[PDB]
């Protein structure tokens, strides 16, 4: 209904003008706003099929139809020859600032999606603050303001992974006549990390400085909803303060779980420690199976580290599980060990970590198979990755209201929107979403559009594309081939698949047949791709552009019709012609 | 029109079945035409709209409305019961091989397209007769099966490409924590050299092996069409004789132009000469700026050669122009020198190539600037990219009557006929197409299908993404924006750019706003995407994908509705918000 969606957008916005691009007085208007610093929202009707509809609407509000018309926080401010008045009077200003709560928004987080709402939100004149603060771990780690992904997740994840790529190029450069000896180069860890932490420094000071020019008000404290518009916050200094806000953003994240086993807090590591680590980890452990366990057990092996990975059952558990075997295969034949089907009882200090001279200390680690057999072997490092979780416990007062799922995650419907109207869930302590960066952003962006500029559009959370960066990557986008066959049977599931060879892989001499790639597709919806998946240098790149046609509903006669890039990995997905079904060998 | 199609699939096959997918009757067929090792095409009438028509249709030809029918070069030669009989009496062979011509199929020309095309009629039971000849430069370089790319194009030049880009990789190690000094480390030209050529070499071998085992005769002879049949050829040793086909296709490529000027063939060189050049060049000059010209000059700066190119008027004509002057800036600030605005009058010889000590020679290379102002400079080597030629002269009997454009390309219709009706042009020599290797392979492949299958799939030509690899690499799928404006108006196009950085380069200390991309798009058409540009690392598996959503007409909104990858160069792609019309700088 349009008169549903005019009176929420009123009720919604901070400072909001419905306009017309052809009318004259609105652009007057646009111009006294524009000069006087005030920051709007504006809805242009003539560009609308039902905006003759909306300005009888209006009327409700205002008992005028014609343009311009300006809101503020709910009431009708005036027409044109109104707002210029309170302008020349020296009125407006304090007209635009008058609000019943201290904020439009308060944002609670300020990590990906949470800077990423309030920026987005401040650009349409809601007032708005951002609480960001950082519990330390247990060995005493802590940083900076940008949440998980920027200082302890894919930044700095990332740039290790790169710096592990280039072993390999190191390596390779021999071959295509540099006059380099790969066996006679090592690499040292610290100078590694300092370069990371300077980058992830200049970032931690970039979104200071970008909330001060979007005049968005920054607090370092940790903040607790305790009814629907009041948050507590507490100082850096404990002194503890009440604010109020009209819409809450709930964006706190995850942090990672340890074990319940004696020792394991005490003497093993998490993600959050490694990346500024100021050792080399040694001999590490990694408990678990994630794409985080993956990813930093294959970058420390490839920076010289001798690595074991233990395997409570299967890898990359939501995976498709052919990729994940063929990931995991590789990542055995380059340097890591695997103890599968094995899970930790106790972790034993041996000796104390050298702070002062940046040594790893030792470890024992005992454990069991699932026949009986029985796990002991000494590491200098210990990293659990074994996965996430929120607390908002800490966050949210449970009288407030705000319904959590069985896993403690916030249930909201497809706007973001909790049990409770004005307080709404971004990121990954939203129930049922992918947890990912660029999907925290969209949120949280698109969710400030239709707060305070009326916007309509909902976030898509659908066939949204992964990259697990392994020392062979792996891109994905929509369904593995099991879920694939699971919905709508065997039958009616046809795959085409292909191993390939880089051709920077040929004068380097590395292996013929472990790329691979293939789509999975439903025959009775003209050969519909349902998903799409390559192992390969460079994945991320390579999936990305696919995810935009596989969203328009992409069939396999749409990849064969378009022709390939030529020399690349990617072209291979435009010639794909051996089916699984027909038994043929993938191989090149 | 179904009988129209029937007609000629009947007469053009070699040996063909139709079937339907459930009759044991026709599987009987097909179980003895596998077991006697007679390769044909197989039309399931099930399978098709029209396939009770199709039945009626064939009585015109067989006089009987069942199926299976087998028909061998436009005859119909029996039911079940009548094959069974002929391969019970040990006549089925020979009535398979009865044929008017020495060939169903000659192919001129063992390349990209060539080799294609050839194989794929093979499987359908063609006799097929590939013929491939290279006629030596002027200073004698010659090489094995597979034409331009394989030998003297995309496969070495990329594999060069790759060796400077390890220059940057081995600098970068640095900053990332590895040992090495770049300082130190120099490169080796003659030991590239023998891995690419290794590399070739294998490749020219793997052709023959998949001609032998296609059961395709090859033959190392130069072909010339002297009527619509008949090719005549000659030998290694110069014995010439003449060999009949149905079909002839086209398929003998280009060469590269040499200007009018004295000492150009004496002492210069081309890109043909250059993949297998026993020397470094050392001091070079480029003439030229396609991007043969760009790419090589490029990756010899890379490898430590002083290099200039000499340019006649702009870089890269016929792409996008700002992206153009974009990739030359780069390779000025990285150690290319360009000689604008000028064009050469002769080169002179001051030392001969030193075979004894295997070095170049020394040439004084005169010109002059638009002005009149002169150029004189002395350099080792100079390589002429000035542009490709056909030489069809060679080829094509003017008697014959294929019609031929002003530059000497073949003129074809849209399914690649030539004005002799029996005769097909693919590749570089068909006037007007994208002349790149997948353009060629995917042309080869589906003639040949729809000759001696019955397909009536014709190849798309348009919207054929390409890259270019510079130093910094460029992909571009669509139209370059000044064609969309002159096309369609510069009030109905609208353009969304952005600078980036790679992840890569943050630690690497490399530049910040080098890097960009931008979409070309049509306001009156719902936004749709008339072209993509980008400017970066991998730029063609970036773009790649997006040719496939390109094709599928994808809009400004698909991009923005799907998620981005994190962290990747392509995602920016899915947040581009800033209008070249706003004026707001695309700098990040
Ligand atoms: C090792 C690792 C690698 C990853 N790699 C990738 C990758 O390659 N690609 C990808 O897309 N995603 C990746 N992710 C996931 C990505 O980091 C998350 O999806 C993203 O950070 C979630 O953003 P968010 O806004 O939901 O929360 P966060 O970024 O976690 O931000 C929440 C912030 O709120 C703070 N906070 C908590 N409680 C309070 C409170 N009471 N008051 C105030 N502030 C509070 C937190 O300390 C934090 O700063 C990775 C994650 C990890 C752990
Ligand atoms: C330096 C360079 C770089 C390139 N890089 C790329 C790239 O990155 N990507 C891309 O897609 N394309 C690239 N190309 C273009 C690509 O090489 C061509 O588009 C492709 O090779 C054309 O294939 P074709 O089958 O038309 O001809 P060709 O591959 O040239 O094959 C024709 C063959 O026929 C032979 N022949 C000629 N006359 C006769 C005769 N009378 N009898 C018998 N045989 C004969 C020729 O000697 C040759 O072997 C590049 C080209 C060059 C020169
Ligand atoms: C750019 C800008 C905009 C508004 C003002 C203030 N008032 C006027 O200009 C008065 C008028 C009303 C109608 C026509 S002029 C000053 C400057
Ligand atoms: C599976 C298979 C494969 C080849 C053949 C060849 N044809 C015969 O042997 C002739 C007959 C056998 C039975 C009735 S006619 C037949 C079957």
């Amino acid at each position: 209904g349009t008169s549903q969606w005019l009176r929420k957008t009123v009720d919604s916005a901070a400072v909001i003008l419905f306009s017309k691009t052809t009318c004259p007085y609105c652009k007057k208007v646009k111009d006294v706003l524009a000069e006087a610093k005030i920051k709007h929202a504006t809805i242009e009707l003539d560009q609308l099929s039902n905006g003759s509809a909306i300005q009888k609407c209006l009327a409700s509000f205002s008992k005028i139809e014609t343009v311009p018309q300006m809101f503020v926080r709910g009431k009708f401010i005036g027409d044109s020859q109104t707002v210029l008045k309170y302008y020349s009077n020296d009125e407006l200003a304090g007209i635009v600032n008058e609000s019943k709560y201290d904020y439009d928004l308060i944002v609670i987080g300020g990590g990906s999606g949470g800077l990423a709402a309030g920026k987005e939100a401040a650009k349409y004149g809601a007032k708005t603050a951002v609480l960001d603060y950082v519990e330390p771990t247990p060995i005493g780690t802590t940083w900076g303001l940008g949440g998980t992904c920027v200082n302890v997740g894919c930044i700095p994840k990332k740039l290790m992974h790169q710096a592990g790529l280039l072993s390999h190029a190191l390596e390779d450069a021999e071959h295509f006549g540099w006059s380099l000896d790969r066996s006679k180069i090592s690499h040292n860890w610290s100078t590694m990390v300092e370069g990371v932490q300077s980058h992830i420094g200049s970032l931690n000071w970039g979104y200071k400085v970008a909330l001060r020019d979007n005049q968005v008000t920054y607090l370092n404290a940790k903040g607790r909803l305790i009814s629907p518009h009041e948050v507590q916050i507490t100082d850096k200094n404990q002194k503890v303060s009440t604010i109020t806000g009209n819409k809450i953003i709930l964006a706190t994240g995850e942090r990672p779980k340890y074990p319940e086993i004696p020792g394991a807090v005490e003497y093993g590591i998490t993600s959050d420690d490694l990346f500024s680590l100021p050792y080399f980890p040694g001999k590490t452990l990694v408990i678990g199976a994630s794409y985080v366990a993956l990813e930093c057990a294959g970058f420390l092996a490839s920076l010289g580290g001798d690595v074991t990975v233990m395997v409570r059952s299967i890898l990359l558990r939501g995976f498709d599980q052919q990729m994940a075997e063929k990931v995991g295969d590789y990542m055995e034949n380059h340097g890591v060990k695997f103890a599968k089907l094995c899970v930790p009882d106790e972790i034993k200090q041996l000796k104390v970590v050298d702070t002062e001279n940046n040594k790893p200390g030792l470890l024992l680690v005992k454990g069991h198979y699932t026949d009986g057999k029985k796990f002991e072997e000494e590491f200098e490092t210990v990293i659990f990755a074994v996965g996430r979780e929120p607390q908002l416990s800490k966050v949210l007062c449970e009288t407030v209201g705000v319904k959590l799922d069985k896993n403690g995650r916030v249930v909201c419907t497809d706007d973001e929107q909790t049990t409770v109207s004005n307080v709404y869930a971004i990121g990954d302590i939203n129930a049922g979403k992918p947890q990912l960066t660029p999907v925290a952003i969209q949120a949280g962006r698109y969710l400030a559009r239709r707060l305070f500029a009326g916007a309509t559009e909902l976030t898509d959370y659908s066939n949204v594309a992964t990259t697990v960066f392994t020392p062979l990557e792996y891109g994905a986008c929509g369904l593995s081939e099991e879920d694939a066959i699971e919905k709508y049977g065997d039958k009616d599931i046809e795959v085409y698949h292909s191993n390939f060879k880089p051709l920077e892989w040929t004068v380097a001499h590395r292996e013929d047949n472990v790329c691979y790639m293939k789509l999975v597709c439903r025959k009775s919806d003209n050969m519909r791709v349902l998903g799409l998946h390559v192992l390969g240098p460079n994945a991320g790149e390579i999936t990305q552009g696919y995810a935009v046609a596989i969203k328009m509903g992409a069939t396999k006669a749409d990849f064969d019709r378009t022709i390939g890039i030529h020399p690349t990995c990617s072209e291979t997905f435009t010639t794909l012609h051996v089916t699984k079904k027909s038994g043929v060998s993938p191989i090149v």
